[PDB]
């Protein structure tokens, strides 16, 4: 659609980071049996895990389809509110709005990107997405927010900030053909900082491994943990394809420097022992010419990068790893003192489907006053 006629910035407008106080958290309910094996079930229970471990620190919404609406109100606690949204799928940092707030007449509002499911007719991951084009209108609507809206495609997933001028991004994501190829790199970079408020970037050439369906959002291979300092998806093998795409990000990092001048430091946090999709896993999502396929064997894009941070809170994936697991509670932990840090056993039903825990998430910020 067409861009709003003042941006975000000209109103004094900025993305705040995601550990400043939120009002609440959304978060979408999965169904389609092409992306979510036996009927949902199992990912629906995860999801319900996720939402009732933030409703611990602040309030949840979750939005559910109308076919969807009871059995979401059944499995959520009665404190976690429930309401009817038709989606596509239900990734909702990426189809939600980003939030944006200001010091200095509301002092929230919401920015509603183009969407196209992570690379368009071409190269997404589905073939309708017309719902999930409504989706940030019916939030911010919900919630009688402000909208800002954008021509340009962008999904939440793919941009990180740390409130103080500073984003951090991938090129094979934000640069792919599949999203905005009418856009320069400068376009986009002016583009973001008029609507998120940012001066500066930090550009990592790739993302996961693994993550080639979004091309490598960079929420699933690095993010701030607080202004100067990032955590980084990382290993020791250099057998594994993702060892390179670490190596150059950290190289990447040793030289940037941040909006406000400052160096970046960098807390390695290990992926897991290399993940793969099982037979018994494949056999049980359906194949309707809609989709992607979700083969057995394929490599899953599991990182503990792909945390939330909520109001005192860190809500991290576990993956059944005997060493890994313990050492990202542990670093997070270590990060983030002022939080305590939850895990979330079964992440990996999430990351069958592409994504984890902070793909599932949108944070609405608090409104200044
Ligand atoms: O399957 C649609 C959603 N999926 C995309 C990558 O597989 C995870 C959310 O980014
Ligand atoms: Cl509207
Ligand atoms: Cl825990
Ligand atoms: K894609
Ligand atoms: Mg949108
Ligand atoms: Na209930
Ligand atoms: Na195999």
């Amino acid at each position: 659609s067409e861009e709003s006629r003042e941006s975000p910035a000209e109103h004094g407008y900025y993305m705040p980071a995601e550990w400043d106080s939120h009002a609440q958290t959304w978060i979408g309910w999965p169904e389609r049996q092409d992306n979510w094996r036996h009927n949902a079930l199992p990912a629906q229970r995860v999801f319900a895990g996720v939402a009732k471990a933030i409703s611990k620190f602040e309030p949840v919404t979750v939005c559910a389809s109308p076919a969807q609406w009871e059995n979401a109100r059944k499995q959520l606690p009665e404190d976690i509110r429930v309401v009817e949204m038709s989606m596509n799928d239900s990734w909702f940092r990426d189809s939600g709005p980003t939030f944006i707030v200001r010091k200095r007449n509301r002092n929230i509002a919401g920015i509603d990107w183009n969407f196209n499911a992570w690379g368009g007719a071409n190269d997404g991951c589905y073939n309708d997405w017309s719902h999930d084009l409504l989706v940030s209108r019916k939030i911010l609507a919900l919630e009688r927010i402000p909208r800002f809206q954008h021509s340009m495609i962008l999904e939440g997933g793919s941009i990180h900030v740390d409130g103080e001028g500073t984003c951090l991004v991938t090129e094979e994501c934000l640069l792919n053909k599949n999203r905005n190829p009418h856009m320069s790199k400068e376009q986009i970079e002016e583009e973001l900082k008029k609507y998120l408020g940012v001066q500066s970037f930090i550009w990592l050439p790739r993302g996961l491994y693994g993550d080639e369906d979004t091309n490598g959002h960079i929420d699933n291979m690095c993010c701030f943990a607080r202004p100067g300092v990032v955590l980084l998806s990382w290993t020791d093998d250099e057998t594994d394809p993702q060892y390179e795409r670490s190596v150059e990000a950290l190289s990447v990092l040793s030289n940037s420097i941040d909006a406000r001048g400052r160096k970046i430091q960098v807390i390695k946090l290990y992926i897991p022992e290399p993940l793969y999709m099982t037979e018994e896993e494949s056999s049980g999502i359906t194949q309707d010419g809609e989709a992607i396929p979700r083969l057995a064997g394929t490599r899953l894009a599991a990182s503990y990068v792909n945390f939330y941070i909520a109001n005192g809170g860190i809500i991290a994936p576990q993956f059944g790893d005997p060493i890994r697991d313990k050492e990202a509670i542990r670093v997070l932990s270590d990060t983030f003192p002022h939080h305590s840090v939850v895990g979330i056993e079964n992440a990996r039903e999430i990351v069958l489907a592409g994504g984890n825990i902070h793909c599932i998430t949108q944070q609405q910020p608090a409104e200044p006053t």
